[PDB]
C-alpha cells in the first residue's frame, strides 16, 4: 500500500527541507522506488502518482529549492535520467500530474523548464526529452497522448534565452527587422518521429483523451498541416474525391441498368452488358477496398465501443457500405434477387459518403461535422421520444379500429405522415368512437408535430450556438487525419517529398558541433515588442 | 535582395541613434533608396516595407526622436 516508502519521502511532502538534508547526509538513499499501491496511478483509487522517485516528488510538489538541492548535494545526487517501474522519468511523471488548470499549467511548465537546464548544466550531453518510458512514449508524446495542452504548448514554443541553454530551446528566431520577426519551430519528433509523432498521437488517439481538437490549434501544428495540405495533400484529396465520384457514377449506372428479367447471375449477351458488368466489377473492387481499408482502421485504431459514433462515424459508413457490397456479391452468385436490397443501401450510403470529402473544405466540412453531431445528439434523443409517441398513440388508435388500417404498420405509417405534413385526420371511419379517435390524434399531433418537431428546431439552435467552435476544431482534426493517412499511404517507401521544413542550422551542440534541425518557418509581426 | 541598403538603415532598425548621427555627419546620404526585394511589398514574402527611404523607416519604426533629428541635422 505504501510499499517502498522512506522517511525522505515524508519530508518532501511535509514541507521539510531541513530534514531532507538531514536524512540524505546520514545516508538516506535518493533513488528509492515508492512502488506501492497508493503511489501508482490513481485510476479512481485515492492516490497520488508523482514518479516513484524522490526527485520526482519534489518536482511535482513545487519546491524547486528542494529539487536543486537533491542534485548538487555532496553526499549523493539523484540520477537525473533515473526512471521508475513505469519507465517514467521526472519529466514523464511531471506530465502525468498535469491537469490543464492554469495554476497547474503555469507550474508544470515553470518546473519542467528548470529540470532541463539543470540536467543540461549537470549533463550538457545527456538528452532528457528523448527518453522513453516502458510503453515507448516520450514526455512530448505523453503530453499529446494524454491531453496536456499547456505542457505541449510549452514544449513546442520553448524559446530559452541563455548562453548554454538554447540547444534545448525549440522555437528559434532566425532574423528580425523592426516589427517583423521570423520565428522557427523545430519539427523533431512531431511529423516524422520514428515512434509516436505528435501528429500521430493527437490524431490516432481516443476521444477519451481530452483536448484532441484543441491540441492541433497549438502552433506550429496548425500552420504545419495547412502546409502539407497546400503542398501535396489537397491535390491527392481532390483526386481521391474524383475517383470516388467516378466510382459512384459507375456503381450508380450499373445499378440503374441492372437486369430485371431472370435470376442472377446474369448473362453477357449484348454489348451494353459487357460495358455494364465492367461497372459491376469496378463497383465491387471499391467495396473490397473500403472493406480492407476499414478492417485496417478498426485494427490499428482498436475502437472503443462508444467512440465508434463520435470519432469514426464516417469510417463506419464506408465500412458498412462495403458490407452491403459484399453481401451483394454473395447474393448475386447465390442466385437471390436480394442483392438489390443490399446494393441500394450501398448507393445511398455511397452518395452520402460524399460528405466525407467536405473535410477538404472548411465551411462545408464544419457543416458536415454539425450534421453528424445533430444526428447523434439531437435527432437520436428526438426519434426515441418520437417513436414512443408514435407507437403509444398508434396502438391506441389501432385498438380502437374495427373492421383497412386495422394494422399497427399502417396506423404507424399514417401517424408518421402527420409529422411530414401529410396527415389525414379522417384516414379511418372504421371505429365506434369518433371523439376518441380525434382527441387521440390531436393529442398525437399537438405533442409530436406542434411541440416536438418544433422543439427539435429549438434544440438544434441551442446546439448550433454551442458546437460552432467545437465543429471547426473537429474539422481541422478530420483534415489532419487525412493529411496523415495520406502521407503514409502515398509515399510509404521514400518519405522525402513531404518534408515540411528544411535543414536549418539553428545553433550548436553544447560540445560545439553544429545544430542542424528540420524546422518550420513562421513569419510574424509585433507592434509592442519594440526592442 | 538587400539592393540599395546602407549602414544608416541598419542603425535606425538596431535602435541606434548614436550611430545615425555618426553616419550622417561623415556624409552618409539620407536619400538612399532601399530598392531591394526584401524592402518591397511583402505579398506573402518575408519582408518589411517602410518607404524605401531612411526617414520613412524611422517613422514606421517608432523613434520620433530619430525622425526629427533627420530633418534639422545640420550636415544634411
Ligand atoms: C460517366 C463516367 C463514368 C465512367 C464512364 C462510363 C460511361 C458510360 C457508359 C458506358 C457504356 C455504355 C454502353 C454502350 C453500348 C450499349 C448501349 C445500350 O444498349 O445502352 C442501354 C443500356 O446500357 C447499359 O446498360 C450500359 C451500362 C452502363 C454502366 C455504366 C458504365 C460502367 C463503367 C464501365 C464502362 C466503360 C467505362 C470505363 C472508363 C471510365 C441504354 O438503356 P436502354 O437502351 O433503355 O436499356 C434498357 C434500360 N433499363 C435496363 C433501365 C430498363
Ligand atoms: C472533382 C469531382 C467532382 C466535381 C466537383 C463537385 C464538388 C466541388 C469540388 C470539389 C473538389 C475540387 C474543388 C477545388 C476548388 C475549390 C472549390 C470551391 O468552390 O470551394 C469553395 C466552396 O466549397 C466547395 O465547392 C466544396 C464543395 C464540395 C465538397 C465535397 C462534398 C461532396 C461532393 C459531392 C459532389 C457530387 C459528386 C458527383 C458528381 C461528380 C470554398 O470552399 P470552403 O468551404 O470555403 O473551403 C475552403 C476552400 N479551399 C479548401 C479551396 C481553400
Ligand atoms: C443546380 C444543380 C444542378 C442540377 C441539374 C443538373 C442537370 C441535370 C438535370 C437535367 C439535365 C439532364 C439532361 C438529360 C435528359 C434525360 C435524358 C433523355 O432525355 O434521353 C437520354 C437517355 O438515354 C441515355 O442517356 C442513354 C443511355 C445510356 C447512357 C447512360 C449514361 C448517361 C451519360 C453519363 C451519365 C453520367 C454523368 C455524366 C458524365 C460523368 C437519351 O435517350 P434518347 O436519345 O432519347 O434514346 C436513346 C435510347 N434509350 C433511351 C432507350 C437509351
Ligand atoms: C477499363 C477499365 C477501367 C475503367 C476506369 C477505372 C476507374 C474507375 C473509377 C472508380 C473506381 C476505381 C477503383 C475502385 C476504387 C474505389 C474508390 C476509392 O476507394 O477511392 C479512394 C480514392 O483513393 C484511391 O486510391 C482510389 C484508387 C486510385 C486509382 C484510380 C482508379 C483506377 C483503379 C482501378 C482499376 C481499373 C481497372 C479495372 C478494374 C476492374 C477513396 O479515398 P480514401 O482515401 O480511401 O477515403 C475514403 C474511404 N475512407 C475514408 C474510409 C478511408
Ligand atoms: C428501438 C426503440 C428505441 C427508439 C428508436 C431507436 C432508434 C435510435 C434512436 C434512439 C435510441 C436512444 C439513443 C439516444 C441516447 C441519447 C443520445 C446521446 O447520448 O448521444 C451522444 C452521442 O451519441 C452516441 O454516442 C451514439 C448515438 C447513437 C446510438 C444510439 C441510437 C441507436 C442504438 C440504440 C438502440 C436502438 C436502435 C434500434 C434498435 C436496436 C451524446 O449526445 P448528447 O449527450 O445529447 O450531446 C450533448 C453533449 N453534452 C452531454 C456534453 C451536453
Ligand atoms: C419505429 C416504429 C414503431 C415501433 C416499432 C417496433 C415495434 C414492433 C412491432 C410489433 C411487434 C414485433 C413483431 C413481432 C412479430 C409480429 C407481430 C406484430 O407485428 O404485431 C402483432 C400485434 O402486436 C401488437 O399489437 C403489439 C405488438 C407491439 C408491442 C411490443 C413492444 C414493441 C416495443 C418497441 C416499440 C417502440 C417503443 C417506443 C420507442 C422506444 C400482430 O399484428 P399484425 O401482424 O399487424 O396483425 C394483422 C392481422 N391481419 C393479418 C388480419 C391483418
Ligand atoms: C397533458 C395531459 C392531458 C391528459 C390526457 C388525458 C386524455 C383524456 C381526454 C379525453 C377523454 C374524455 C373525452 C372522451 C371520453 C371517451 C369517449 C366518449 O365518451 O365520447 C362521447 C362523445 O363525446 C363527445 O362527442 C364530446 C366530446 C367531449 C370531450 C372533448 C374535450 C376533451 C379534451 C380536452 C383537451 C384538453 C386536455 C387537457 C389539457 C388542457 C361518447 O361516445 P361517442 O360515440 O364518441 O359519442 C357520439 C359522438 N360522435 C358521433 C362524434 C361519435
Ligand atoms: C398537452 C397534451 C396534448 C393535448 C391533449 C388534448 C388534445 C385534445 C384536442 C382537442 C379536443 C377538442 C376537439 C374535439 C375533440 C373531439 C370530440 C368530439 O366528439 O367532437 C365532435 C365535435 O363536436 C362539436 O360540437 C364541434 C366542436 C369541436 C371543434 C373541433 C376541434 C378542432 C381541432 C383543434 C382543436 C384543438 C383543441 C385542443 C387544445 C388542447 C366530433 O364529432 P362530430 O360527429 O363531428 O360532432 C359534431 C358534428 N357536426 C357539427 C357536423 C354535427
Ligand atoms: C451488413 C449488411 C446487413 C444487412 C444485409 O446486408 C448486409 O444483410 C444481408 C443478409 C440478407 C439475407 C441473407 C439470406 C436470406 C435467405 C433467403 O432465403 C431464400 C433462400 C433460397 C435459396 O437458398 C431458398 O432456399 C431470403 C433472403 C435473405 C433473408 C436475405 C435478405 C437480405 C439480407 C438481410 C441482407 C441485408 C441487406
Ligand atoms: C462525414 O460523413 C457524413 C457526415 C454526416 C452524415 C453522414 N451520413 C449519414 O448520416 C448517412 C446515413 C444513412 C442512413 C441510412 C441509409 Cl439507408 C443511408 C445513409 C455522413
Amino acid at each position: 500500500y505504501y510499499k517502498g516508502q522512506t522517511a525522505l519521502h515524508i519530508a518532501i511532502e511535509r514541507r521539510n527541507m531541513a530534514l531532507v538534508t538531514l536524512l540524505v547526509e546520514n545516508g538516506a538513499d535518493v533513488q528509492a522506488a515508492a512502488h506501492g499501491d497508493f503511489f501508482k496511478k490513481t485510476k479512481g483509487r485515492p492516490g497520488f502518482y508523482f514518479g516513484e522517485l524522490p526527485l520526482s516528488l519534489a518536482a511535482c510538489t513545487n519546491q524547486l529549492g528542494i529539487v536543486k538541492f537533491l542534485l548538487q548535494n555532496s553526499w549523493q545526487t539523484a540520477d537525473i535520467s533515473a526512471r521508475d517501474s513505469v519507465g517514467n522519468t521526472v519529466l514523464h511523471a511531471l506530465v502525468e500530474v498535469a491537469d490543464n488548470t492554469a495554476d497547474n499549467t503555469k507550474f508544470v511548465t515553470s518546473m519542467y523548464n528548470e529540470i532541463l537546464m539543470l540536467g543540461a548544466k549537470l549533463h550538457p550531453t545527456l538528452k532528457l526529452e528523448e527518453l522513453t518510458n516502458k510503453k515507448g512514449m516520450t514526455p512530448l508524446a505523453l503530453a499529446a497522448g494524454t491531453g496536456k495542452i499547456g505542457v505541449l504548448a510549452y514544449i513546442l514554443q520553448r524559446e530559452i534565452q541563455e548562453p548554454e541553454c538554447r540547444h534545448l530551446s525549440r522555437k528559434f528566431t532566425e532574423w528580425a527587422y523592426g516589427p517583423v520577426h521570423s520565428s522557427l519551430y523545430d519539427l523533431s519528433c512531431i511529423d516524422t518521429c520514428e515512434k509516436n509523432s505528435v501528429l500521430e498521437v493527437i490524431a490516432y488517439s481516443s476521444s477519451e483523451t481530452p483536448n484532441r481538437h484543441d491540441m492541433l490549434l497549438v502552433e506550429p501544428l496548425n500552420r504545419l498541416l495547412q502546409d502539407k495540405w497546400d503542398r501535396f495533400v489537397k491535390r491527392i484529396f481532390y483526386f481521391n474525391f474524383l475517383v470516388y465520384c467516378l466510382y459512384m457514377i459507375i456503381f450508380t449506372m450499373a445499378a440503374y441498368y441492372r437486369p430485371v428479367d431472370g435470376l442472377p447471375p446474369f448473362k453477357m449477351e449484348k454489348t451494353g452488358d459487357y460495358f455494364r458488368v465492367t461497372g459491376e466489377i469496378l463497383s465491387v473492387l471499391g467495396g473490397v477496398y473500403f472493406f480492407f481499408r476499414g478492417i485496417q482502421y478498426f485494427l490499428q485504431r482498436r475502437p472503443s465501443m462508444k467512440t465508434l459514433f463520435v470519432d469514426s462515424y464516417s469510417e463506419m459508413l464506408f465500412f458498412l457500405q462495403s458490407l452491403f457490397m459484399l453481401a451483394t456479391v454473395v447474393l448475386y452468385f447465390s442466385h437471390l434477387k436480394e442483392y438489390v436490397a443490399s446494393m441500394v443501401f450501398s448507393l445511398a450510403l455511397g452518395w452520402t459518403n460524399m460528405l466525407y470529402y467536405t473535410r477538404g473544405f472548411q465551411q462545408m466540412g464544419i457543416y458536415a461535422v454539425m450534421i453528424e453531431k445533430m444526428i447523434l445528439r439531437d435527432l437520436c434523443r428526438f426519434m426515441f421520444v418520437y417513436i414512443v409517441f408514435l407507437f403509444g398513440f398508434s396502438t391506441a388508435v389501432v385498438t380502437l379500429i374495427e373492421d383497412s388500417y386495422n394494422s399497427l404498420y399502417s396506423t404507424c405509417l399514417e401517424l408518421f405522415k402527420f409529422t411530414i405534413g401529410m396527415g389525414d385526420l379522417e384516414f379511418t371511419e372504421n371505429y365506434d368512437f369518433k371523439a376518441v379517435f380525434i382527441i387521440l390524434l390531436l393529442a398525437y399531433v399537438i405533442l409530436t408535430y406542434i411541440l416536438l418537431l418544433n422543439m427539435l428546431i429549438a434544440l438544434m439552435g441551442e446546439t448550433v450556438n454551442k458546437i460552432a467552435q467545437e465543429s471547426k476544431n473537429i474539422w481541422k482534426l478530420q483534415r489532419a487525419i487525412t493529411i496523415l493517412d495520406t502521407e503514409k499511404s502515398f509515399l510509404k517507401c521514400m518519405r522525402k517529398a513531404f518534408r515540411s521544413g528544411k535543414l536549418l542550422q539553428v545553433g550548436y551542440t553544447p560540445d560545439g558541433k553544429d545544430d542542424y534541425r528540420w524546422c518550420f518557418r513562421v513569419d510574424e509581426v509585433n507592434w509592442t515588442t519594440w526592442n
